[PDB]
């Protein structure tokens, strides 16, 4: 899975830890 503040795909459960949160980065 991803990691932090990388470009992330909000709806598709993109992030390894937290989530593609308000800022639209992982």
């Amino acid at each position: 899975c991803k990691g932090k503040g990388a470009p992330c795909r909000k709806t598709m459960y993109d992030c390894c830890s937290g989530s593609c949160g308000r800022r639209g980065k992982c």
